[PDB]
């Protein structure tokens, strides 16, 4: 059977990594400190729930998280007053609008997502910050927190991607589009998969990497997979417990690597978001 | 054997009805006409062969096309000055670098790019633009004209594209990662390929369409080609004549349909610019 | 349990000392006489332009004349071959090579311009005239490339005798794979040549009591593939993306699992790599000593 | 097991080459194909095997000239008949018999790769050694005998891409070819020789062996894996060649009675080849 790929415990050396980070830059600056906005519309239990693991994030590594919570009744004129007091306020390093906007009034969420500066973006959501991933220009962008969490997933493994036939199953500006830039411009050569993809059970046996972000629980079948692949399970499905969107029993049987769900993706998303944060606050400081 | 798909046809079509479109706004709004600039660093041969086809097309059609060419030791501070021009003159709509640049200093070609306005990038190259397609938000951005012109030769086959498997080959910003997404978001399954992935000839045989942009001639061999395949040829290459990415006179005895080359992407490109040319003269009259 | 180190780099820093003396010693014996070398290049490629700049230094400790010539990207096939003659031709150059691919605007035929070059200046062993001897046999009239060679001499280090056992070659490219094959053979391993239509490269790969590998995909051959014991020559240098560097090198053989079932095997990088080098100075010092004779 | 039938498979080469000879000669007047087969020495095999070659020229519509120079020649006088035929532009294509049958002491690597490669209908220069080893396999002239072994593994039906092969016999003129030729057919090869240990084991592994040791009969049935494609380039003198051939006939799926299979292939090649160095010259 599979290795296991512990999210829980691979999540925790990052953090360790970017709380002694923030506790150098602390000394070597004294006064300063990495600063998050998280902003969010309505009041959606899961976004209360992952907006709340977030901030439990930023306190353990000394970043300063504020959460600011706007009724399910604001409008899209409401959401872009806050986003530009974000922007403007220069002890803010990064900020995300947490998703999907839970709003009675029809509210633009591209309009919304794109008036955050790309410079503060650590979601990378913004249509600059996906362009240049989108066209290999890496080292100028926030890559979204997801795919990041799932490329350090796959790194684990010690199997170099280059080379290796990968599949992303999904294609969300949140996690199925941005893992396949990843993918790409690890050298993978990647099939990107949707809703109107026929035959899926035989484009999932093709990878040898296999990333799936369906929200669909336990879709894609063990049986599907190619022996030895790697597995990464974005999924979080609330069911009769929670679930991915991979079937974990007959896929632990033939992948060589495997995410487990909970305990995979879900804190690796988390702590890269810090990553970014860190990284945005120390670009500040240069 | 395989139809041809003829874009020296097809392209004189799209071109006799975008002169009629110039004509009529012409005398609606009287004294107006769509004005494209074209940037060049240097003098490489293919690239003025290329732009003086263009100005060819814009001259029929009734697009004023002005041709600005700078010598091979030009700056990337001259560049930009021509770049900031050319955004804030209200009568360009719409203006493009020939790429790449050929100067004998070092020029970021990304920071020039960049600088082009987003409503005048009529050639879809910045991250901005990028951004919108590579995330499905098609209706927002200028696609790149190489791109435009293979979507629009496989629509002419009259074979829905959505559910059907579609091979790229190549990845560059110009052509082969724009080719990914415009497929994606038609509802292709995409597999994108470049020059890391292993059994190449494996891969392309996949492919229910296949477009290939890789530069090397005639390198995809005509056994590789799925039986009844959409082949999408945008290589143009100089060989002791001209040939394309791929074997032409075994691809035929395979393919449903095959783009010959020249006459089949080239022309379409250089029409999908007037297109976009005067689509945003028109978007510039609101 | 691990596999022992063959280190290329503390190899063939033996065997440029040795060159470096004896180099030394030639310029004594005939006054005002430089070996020489030259590089052509066409483009401007960077991997290409590591190489070659490895190769001066290289040169340039020895003793060794070594010119770089850089055409740009324009050049012709013609232009080229005006240059390659100009160096079979020019008596104070013992040796030259082209390094590939050629990266220009125009295609050049690859083909007609190495087997332009002179066989007797052929230090990195393409033409087809050196190969063809190779590939018979005939060992002593010839040049053998320099990536084969470097690899033939970190298998002799092992002390392993190399007659009579089973070698697997992993890749036919005319630079490493074909001609690292026949001189495996003339050395009297019974030899097994795989490549990209090979089936159960896995059952392939373990007959190997000395394995060559050269196909430029990173880490490919898997550590549980080897047979226990083997000799594992990795001639991979893959440029992987990596962030926390920006990338690394790593080999066509997963290192860290293949070490564990080898008998000797080498790093990437310091393995094939700096032999590579060491043996094209080798090649070069006796192209010219064979000038003087 | 079934038997590939040289003698009947070369017929057919012999007869399309002829008829392919009419055709050209009907289209350019005055004009025939010409060999010449050089000569060292008066070897009794050698007389023998050049004769079945004039026959076969002769047959097909070939004009083919010996030249048989004595015992006594030297190398000087053998370099003088070569630049002589490589000049004549009568001359398309022409071989030296191996091996050379001298009193004095004559390179006979020199005198072979003094052939002008465009001649070298029998594939023994370097430069066309080169070309084949390192899978230029377009433009070069392959040597006979693994032309003819080729022929014969393909009329089988069988695809090569993919099987193991192994060659036992490492030879210039038919082992080391006979590699060359199914590594570029996408063969895995094998190739054994002398110092080969465990050779049983190791011709187990072939699904297509070709044996070229010149030892009557060392190969035997018990060793030919089952369903195997087995060529026998063996000539050993009555005649048999390199394989057991009655027990192998027990395990293969196909195999080369030795006379009557490669034997033929490997004269039809030569005049196959020599056919072609006529074409390429009319151009
Ligand atoms: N930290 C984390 O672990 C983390 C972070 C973010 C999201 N997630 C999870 O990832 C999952 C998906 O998230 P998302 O943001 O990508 O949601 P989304 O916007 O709903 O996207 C769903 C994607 O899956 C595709 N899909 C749906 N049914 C399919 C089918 N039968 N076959 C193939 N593709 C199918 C959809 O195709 P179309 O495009 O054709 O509709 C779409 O691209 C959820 O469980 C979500 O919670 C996890
Ligand atoms: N109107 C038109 O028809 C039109 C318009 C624009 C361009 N084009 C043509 O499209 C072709 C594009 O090639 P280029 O070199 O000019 O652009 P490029 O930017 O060099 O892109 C070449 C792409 O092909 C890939 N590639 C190269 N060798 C490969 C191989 N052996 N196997 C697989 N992929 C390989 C490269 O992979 P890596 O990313 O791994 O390097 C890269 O993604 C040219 O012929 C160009 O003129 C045509
Ligand atoms: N000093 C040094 O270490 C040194 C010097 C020179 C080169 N190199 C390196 O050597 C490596 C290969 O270079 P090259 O010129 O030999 O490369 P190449 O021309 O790209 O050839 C690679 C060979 O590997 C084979 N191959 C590819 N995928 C395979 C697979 N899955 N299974 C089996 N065989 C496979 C190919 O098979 P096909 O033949 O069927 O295509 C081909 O013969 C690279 O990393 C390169 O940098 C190293
Ligand atoms: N027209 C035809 O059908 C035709 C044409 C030419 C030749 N032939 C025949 O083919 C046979 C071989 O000819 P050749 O020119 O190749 O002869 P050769 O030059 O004597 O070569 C014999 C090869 O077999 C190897 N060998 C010898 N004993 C061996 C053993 N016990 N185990 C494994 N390998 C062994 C030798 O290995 P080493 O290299 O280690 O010595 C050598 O490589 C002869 O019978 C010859 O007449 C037939
Ligand atoms: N702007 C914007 N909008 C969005 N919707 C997202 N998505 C997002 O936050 N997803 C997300 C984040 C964290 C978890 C999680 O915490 N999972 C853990 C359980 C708790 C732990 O981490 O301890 C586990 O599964 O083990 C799960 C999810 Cl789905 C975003 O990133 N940005
Ligand atoms: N900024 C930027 N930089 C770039 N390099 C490009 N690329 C580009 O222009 N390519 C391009 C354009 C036209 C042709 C062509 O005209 N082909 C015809 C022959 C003439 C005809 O009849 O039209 C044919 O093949 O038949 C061929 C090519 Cl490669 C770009 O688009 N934008
Ligand atoms: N004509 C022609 N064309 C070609 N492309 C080649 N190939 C070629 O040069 N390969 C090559 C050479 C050297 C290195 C290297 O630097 N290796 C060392 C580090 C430094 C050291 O050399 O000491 C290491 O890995 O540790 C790596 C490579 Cl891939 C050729 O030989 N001839
Ligand atoms: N330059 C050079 N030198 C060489 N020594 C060779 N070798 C060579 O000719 N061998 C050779 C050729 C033909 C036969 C033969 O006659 N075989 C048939 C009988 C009748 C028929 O040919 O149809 C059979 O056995 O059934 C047998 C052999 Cl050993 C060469 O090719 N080129």
């Amino acid at each position: 059977p599979a290795e296991i790929l512990n999210g829980k415990e691979i999540s925790a050396q990052i953090r360790a990594r970017l709380k002694n980070q923030v506790t150098q830059l602390k000394e070597q600056v004294p006064g300063f400190t990495p600063r998050l906005a998280i902003l969010q519309v309505g009041n959606r239990d899961d976004s209360n729930l992952y907006i709340n693991v977030k901030l439990k994030a930023a306190e353990e590594i000394g970043i300063k998280a504020t959460h600011i919570k706007l009724p399910r009744t604001t409008t899209e004129s409401e959401v872009m007053k806050y986003i530009t007091s974000l922007n403007e306020d220069s002890t803010v390093h990064g900020f995300l609008v947490q998703l999907p906007l839970d709003s009675e009034n029809s509210i633009n969420t591209e309009e919304v997502i794109n008036a955050i500066a790309p410079e503060k973006d650590v979601d990378g959501l913004t249509s600059i910050n996906a362009g240049r991933l989108a066209r290999g220009d890496l080292n100028d962008c926030f890559i979204p927190c997801t795919p990041k969490g799932c490329l350090e997933l796959i790194k684990e493994t010690g199997v170099p991607i280059a080379g290796r036939h990968a599949v992303v199953v999904g294609r969300s500006k949140i996690v199925g589009a941005p893992m396949h830039d990843l993918l790409l411009w690890n050298n993978a050569t990647v099939t990107t998969c949707h809703s109107k993809t026929a035959h899926l059970d035989e484009e999932v046996n093709k990878g040898d990497i296999l990333v799936v972000a369906t929200g669909q629980p336990e879709m894609v079948k063990g049986e599907w997979i190619k022996p030895g692949a790697i597995v990464i399970d974005c999924g979080i499905n609330y069911v009769p417990k929670v679930v991915g969107d991979v079937a974990y029993d007959e896929a632990k049987e033939r992948a060589s690597f495997i995410t487990p769900v909970p305990g995979g993706v879900g804190p690796m998303t988390v702590a890269m978001l810090m990553q970014s944060t860190v990284e945005s606050a120390k670009r500040f400081l240069e």
